[PDB]
Parts: structure tokens; C-alpha cells; sequence
């Protein structure tokens, strides 16, 4: 409709959280082209058949997700347009630029390893939980904002997107990447890639926290129940990795999100919003 | 719906035009924070009352537009999601990141000049053509893709967005900025800003050309008539500037777009698409 421009009259609120993360994003901008993968292909040929299978599996998980989160961001951006929160639109529009840049980096790392075949037999067949969330849950909750931009749908969207996918699932793979790169002294180019992607996820989960906490302070009693119901619905080895350890961290990250969610309760909207 | 990921199976087409501009965008990335505005405020106090009025006017025009083009990009991105063109989604999602970064740079330049008042009395009252296009035309044609993602609406959208707004209107202000900064030796910080924004518009009009030419090669007979009807509907001093000269360039840029539009006619889809 464009009845009034928030940049001409009221201006930009530079002290807001989505704008301060918007500064750090362009302050710590990194180019995947500068990341050299010329030695990763040598370390790829020095790994066993099973270690290459699990590494290709977890890389296929992120690369599948980086594209999905880059195209499911559209209803959240359009919802913020209908909400008039241009500052959120400015970051959420960058918040996807780092996501699309992540999908490029993994595809760059895959093409650097001569990997020219299909990786769909990793996103569905080997782990159906990754099919349930990204093929069914994430498209349903995000694109529900297109037809219903209600606050309760925003909470259901952000929890299925910034809390579990980015704060729990994406971070668990980073800790999995932490024990693969540091213990074996392999994949320095992907290590530079992950350390730059994990740095982006720091601002990604930060705004996701700010968005969900903003809903638990504007509609605390109703948003919290939907944000927890959705978070309870989502939750329902080589390289020297223990299966009881990765599950411990992903449950430790799940516990790390329940704290920051309930932290928003009984908080004044002045303490987080403007 | 997320029935199939274009990044897991078929992969990314790195040789396509939206991906090659996606490389240059992150290759020539510039941070508006590094641009120093400490001497622009000194040159602002050395301009007459009318020269400051026209400079603030044309700056208020871009800053108003940079926000509008950053929030009207959402239907075009969602249309490319429904079209499955993830490569276009990757650039169009960056293509807005440079736009939101432009809206920041102008607001940074305005805040650097102590300009703390409203600029709405420049986007509507002084020039109603800027009200007709950005308050009525651009929201209508872009958000018509949300309800109707037809090829004819894409042409009407891109012409009202990448052809006249970015290729003609935005470029005319750059040529206007060309005669203001070079003839008077003023505003070096904004000169660094414009030269970096005009460099971004090079990739912006390039993809806009690629998108509209792709429609004139996939549906040449129907898209061209709508792309021209819309382009004919859109078209319907201080600093040593001549009113007959800026109109000459904006008509020269209008003529520069009719050539590249009709250039797409009688061209094989193999010559531009994949
Ligand atoms: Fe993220
Ligand atoms: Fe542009
Ligand atoms: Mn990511
Ligand atoms: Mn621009």
C-alpha cells in the first residue's frame, strides 16, 4: 500500500536490536570466494569410506537447510512489512542474505571435493526427522504467516526456525564440526567456512531470541503457550563421536532455549523493545 | 511446500546471470560505516539555502525509494519461489540487501548532517510523480504478484521496478549527483556513497534486464506488449543544472531501456537463459 515511509518521517531506530545486529553483519562480512579449498580435497582423500559418508551426510543436512531457511524467510519478511517493522525488515532481509551465502559456501565446498552427484539420499532416507521438519513443519509454519500473520503464528514460526533449527539443530552440527576439525586436523577451508557460518548464526539466534521475546512481552500469556507447544512438538559414530554426547548437547541446547524463552516472561516491554 | 530442494539434487547453476552478479555483489561489498562523513558536514554549511534544499530533495527521493524497493521485493522473491528459480531467489534476496544497505547509507548521510526533521514534504508535495509511482504504482504492480504470479504481471512488475525506477529514475539522480559533486568539489563522503551505490545499481539493472528479457524470450508476443504498455504508463535549477538537460538524460535513459527491451525480441531462449 505504501501509505507512509518509515524512513522519510519517523526514521530508523539505530539503537534497536535488529539494527545493531545489522551493523555487525556487514562489519564481519566474509566472502566464500576468499576461502581456499585447495587442501580440503587432499584431506578428503585421506578419510575412510565411512568418515566421508558421515561428513557428506551432515554437510548435506546444512546445505539442504540453508536453502530452505532462505526461501521460508519470505513470509516472515512480508509479515514484518504488514506489521510496519521496517527495522525488522532490514535485518530479516539481511538475515536471509547470510543464509543464502551459507547455502553457497556448502555448495562451494561440495563442488571443491568433486562431489557432483545427488545428495537427496541424505536429507530424507537416512534421517526422516530432517524430512518431517524441513519438508513439512518449516514450510507449514512459515507460509502460514502468508495467510495468517497473527502473533501466535509468528511464535510458532520463529520457534520452528530460529529456536530449534538454528539454535539447537544448526548449533549441534557446529559442535559436531568442532570435534571433527579439531581432533583430526583436517578440512581447514571448511573450518574457515564453519567458523564464519557459526559467527553468522550468533546474530541469527540473537534476533530470533529478540523476536520471540518481543512476542512474550507483547502477548505473554498466549505466545508462550504456543512457543512451547511448538517447541515440544519439534523435539517429538565416526570421528570419535559418541551417540550419547551429541544427543546430550542437542538436549543441552534445547534446555538452553527453554531458559531464554521463559526468561522473557514477567519482563517489561520497555526492557527489550525500544 | 518444499517437495524438492534445488540445492541437494540438481544443484546451483553457477554460470547463470543471477549467480554471476551474486559473485560480484559479495566481491565488491562495501560497508557504509567505513565511509567517513566528517567533512560533508563542513561542506553542507558552505552551500546556499536553495542548494541545500535541492540536495536534500534528491536525497529524500532516493532514501524514500531505497526503503520502498526493499519492501516491494518480497512478492518478486515469493514469485521466484513458486517458480522454483532458486538461483533468482538467491540474487533477488541479495538484490534487496544492497537496497536496504542503500537506505541505510542515505539515512547515515542525513544523520551526519544533523538532519533530524521530517523529509515527507519532499516525497509527495514537491513532486507528485514520485507519489504516483512509489505510493500507488510500485505497490500495486509488485504486490499484484502475491495474488497473481503470472508472467505478464512479472513484466509489469520489473518494468515498474528495474527498468524505469532503477535504470532511468535512479540513474538520472546519479547523473544529477555527477554534476553536483564534480563541479563544486563538495560532499566527498556522499560521493563515495553514490559511487558505491551506483556500482550496485549496475548489477541491479543488469539482472532486471536479464529477468525482463527472459520473459520476452519465453513469452515474447504477450510480455513485450505489457512491458511496453507499463513503460509507456510510467513516463505518462541550482548547482549549474539545466532543466532541459536532466530531462534529456531521463529521456535518453528511457530510450536506453526501449533498445534493450526490443533487443530481447527474436532472440533464442538458449542465448540468454541457461
Ligand atoms: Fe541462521
Ligand atoms: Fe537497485
Ligand atoms: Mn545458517
Ligand atoms: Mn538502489
Amino acid at each position: 500500500i505504501h501509505k507512509k515511509f518509515k524512513a522519510t518521517s519517523v526514521g530508523y531506530d539505530w539503537n534497536t536490536f535488529p539494527m545493531k545486529l545489522y551493523q555487525i553483519g556487514k562489519r564481519l562480512f566474509w566472502d566464500p570466494a576468499k576461502i581456499d579449498f585447495s587442501k580440503d580435497k587432499e584431506d578428503w582423500k585421506k578419510l575412510s569410506k565411512d568418515e566421508k559418508n558421515y561428513l557428506l551426510n551432515i554437510v548435506s543436512l546444512f546445505m539442504a537447510g540453508e536453502e530452505a531457511v532462505a526461501v521460508d524467510i519470505t513470509p516472515l519478511i512480508s509479515t514484518m512489512i504488514n506489521e510496519g517493522r521496517v527495522e525488522d525488515v532490514i535485518y530479516l532481509e539481511q538475515f536471509a542474505f547470510e543464509e543464502a551465502k551459507h547455502a553457497e559456501a556448502f555448495r562451494r565446498f561440495c563442488d571443491s571435493l568433486e562431489i557432483n552427484d545427488d545428495l537427496t539420499i541424505f536429507t530424507t532416507e537416512y534421517n526422516p526427522w530432517y524430512q518431517k521438519i524441513f519438508y513439512e513443519e518449516l514450510p507449514s509454519v512459515m507460509w502460514k504467516l502468508r495467510v495468517d500473520p497473527s502473533p501466535e503464528n509468528l511464535a510458532v514460526a520463529v520457534t520452528t526456525y530460529n529456536l530449534y533449527v538454528e539454535g539447537v539443530a544448526a548449533e549441534s552440527g557446529y559442535k559436531t564440526f568442532k570435534h571433527i576439525f579439531n581432533s583430526l586436523n583436517i578440512m581447514p577451508g571448511l573450518s574457515k567456512t564453519v567458523n564464519l557460518i557459526a559467527t553468522d548464526e550468533s546474530r541469527h539466534i540473537a534476533y530470533g531470541t529478540y523476536l520471540i521475546t518481543r512476542l512474550i512481552v507483547e502477548n505473554g500469556e498466549s505466545i508462550y503457550r504456543k512457543a512451547i507447544e511448538q517447541f515440544n512438538k519439534l523435539v517429538g559414530l565416526p570421528f570419535g563421536l559418541t551417540p550419547d554426547f551429541t544427543i546430550e548437547n542437542r538436549k543441552q541446547l534445547v534446555n538452553a532455549r527453554l531458559t531464554v524463552i521463559e526468561r522473557a516472561l514477567k519482563m517489561t516491554p520497555e526492557q527489550v523493545k525500544s
